[PDB]
């Protein structure tokens, strides 16, 4: 049976096994009153838990369920839920009282040199991360969780993913034709991923079996890139494109990220969304999406050792960033970040 | 194996399976000579058919100094029944009041822009294009692989136009695949595993020009599809915009609902359409979702217009969709191993 579980110590989506398609949705508060937000994150667990089991009548009244994935699988749906700075602390104001559980980490990211950020395309107080083999069965749960939030919440952003695996297991290849993935830690090793993207103390205790999450729209420069001889290609990574091994101003992309002695957990899927208005090119690139217990010693210097000096800035640029805090996993009887009093 | 003949009486990705996931591309020509098109459709005849069948790139020996051949990103994914449709659309033949490459004497009979119809917001860089590339699979990672590397063939002849994506899912035990309206969607065509059927209502076998003779029509609509509205709506007044039971299809008996209006016209065509998003429309602050209306027909003006005409006047389904981009193009018969695709070009 293609079913995670929905309930657990931690939320699902973010080490459960990387699914085909990704709809990314960020979502700024617009209610006055927590009780409302409170509404809306026990009726999202109620959704939420439907659809990803499985789960499947008054004329009158508008379907409670919008009906394209009547007949398909849960094609093992995950929705992963997160917080983002303004959610705490919009304007100054402490909106909702929860000046007291605002995570140690949770800040927008720092800008860096190269950065062309559309601030319209980061940000949000709260993200919704929808993962799924089937891209109808993905936006479907994003679809119906999306209706749930109308009059609490405005809709910031609505990006979209896919990233095929091998049909042998072989790791996902991005955009680039190169293999993407195989630094990450094993997802199975509760030990390693206790270390590198749980949380077990030193945060409120909502963020206790949690994480932080990182957002990067990375566009790619497919048209550059194609024109460029393998040996720019395989220079920009310092690995070599079919297989992946190393080989051997500006430094190659993977040792310089491990020249950070930092680890994250990536995460990511690539995008394609028609021609781009403004070049006449291939719209496409990367969702760059990371979980890190603590994105100040893991991810950041990452961002400022690449901004720097890699030679994948080339043929990439940064459009829109963000950085969420995602609660620990929802008890059975339980809703998604009840500590929300 | 998920491998579709390329080659064939016939072009596959018409009544071939309908696959998940679709790019849909149109190009403009601007090429001056003949003969840099006729290269054109050589090459993409020889990549259609290794990307189709289950040939990868093999540059061992290569040239490091050199572009790869293949972008590489479908290196290790099955063909996934990949198909490669291409066609033919009225600025092929003529741009401008100018008859170009001398190729007037082949056009098709029915070969015209579609009839301007009274709902329409048509946006003209949303539709038209002198070429159309269909590219569908069932993993969609391996059909943009397939449409990128073609468009990366035709820098110096083509510009391209506009790149539309895709997805349809069918029942996990095959049933009808439903649209974004939560409605099973294809139930009216007609069977195409039946040879006599798809003769009748699809294929071409004569007063045509020789090229699409074993060809069709493609006609393309945009049918941008107001969710928000619809999901607000009660199951009642969606399923009397259809006339059909949302869940089992079923029948029941200025407004006309839709499958009615449709029939009325006693034509058949065979619809092959795809679901589409695109994030939030930032005219509207609500997704941005539709239809990518696909049909395939011998004869557009008996079988096709018509149902345009019924439709755009009395379809209840108009307050909850509008039309943003048509094309019609003309599709050449199928490739015979040793030939090239719409090898009338001379
Ligand atoms: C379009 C953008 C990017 C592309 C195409 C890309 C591609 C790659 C590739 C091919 C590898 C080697 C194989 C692998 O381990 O995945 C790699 C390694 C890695 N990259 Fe990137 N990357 C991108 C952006 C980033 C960013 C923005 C970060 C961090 C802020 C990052 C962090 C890493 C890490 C942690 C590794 C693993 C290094 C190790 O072996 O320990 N990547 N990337
Ligand atoms: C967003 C746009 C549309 C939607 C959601 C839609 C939906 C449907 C549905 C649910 C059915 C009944 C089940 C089926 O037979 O597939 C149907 C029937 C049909 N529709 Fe549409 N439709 C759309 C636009 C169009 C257009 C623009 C045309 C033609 C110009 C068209 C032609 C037909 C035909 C030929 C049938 C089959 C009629 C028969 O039973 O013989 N559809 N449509």
């Amino acid at each position: 049976e293609q079913i995670v579980p929905f309930y657990g110590k931690h939320q699902a989506g973010i080490t459960t096994a990387h699914q085909t398609y990704v709809y990314f949705a960020a979502l700024d508060v617009t209610a006055k009153d927590k009780s409302d937000i409170i509404t809306l994150f026990r009726n999202w667990t109620s959704l939420t838990q439907m659809l990803t089991s499985g789960k499947k009548r008054n004329q009158y009244l508008p379907p409670q369920d919008t009906g394209e994935s009547a007949d398909l699988s849960p094609s093992n749906l995950t929705v992963t839920f997160g917080f983002g700075p303004g959610f705490f602390e919009k304007d100054g104001k402490d909106r909702f009282g929860l000046k007291s559980k605002k995570p140690k980490h949770l800040a927008a990211l720092p800008a860096m040199p190269n950065d062309n950020l559309d601030e319209k395309q980061g940000g949000g107080d709260i993200c919704i991360q929808v993962c799924a083999d089937d891209e109808q069965v993905a936006f479907h749960a994003l679809r119906n969780l999306l209706n749930q939030a109308v009059g609490t919440c405005e809709v910031r952003f609505v990006n979209k993913g896919f990233l095929s695996g091998g049909k042998n297991g072989e790791t996902p290849r991005n955009l680039f034709g190169f293999k993407d993935g195989t630094g990450n830690q094993s997802t199975k090793d509760d030990t390693l991923m206790n270390s590198i993207v749980w949380i077990q103390s030193g945060e409120p205790d909502w963020m206790t079996g949690g994480t932080y999450m990182a957002f990067r729209k990375i566009k790619m420069f497919l048209e550059v890139w194609d024109r460029s001889s393998l040996k720019d290609q395989e220079d920009t990574f310092g690995r070599r494109k079919s297989s992946g091994a190393p080989f051997g101003p500006s430094n190659p992309h993977v040792s310089l990220v491990k020249s950070t002695g930092k680890q994250i957990l990536r995460r990511a899927f690539s995008y394609t969304e028609g021609l781009d208005p403004k070049t006449g090119y291939m719209d496409a690139g990367l969702l760059f999406i990371s979980f890190q217990k603590n994105p100040d010693n893991q991810f950041i210097p990452m961002l400022k050792a690449l901004s720097a000096k890699d030679a994948l800035n080339e043929y990439t640029q940064t459009i829109g960033s963000a950085l969420y805090a995602c609660p620990g996993g929802c008890k059975k009887g339980e809703y998604i970040a009840q500590r929300l009093l």
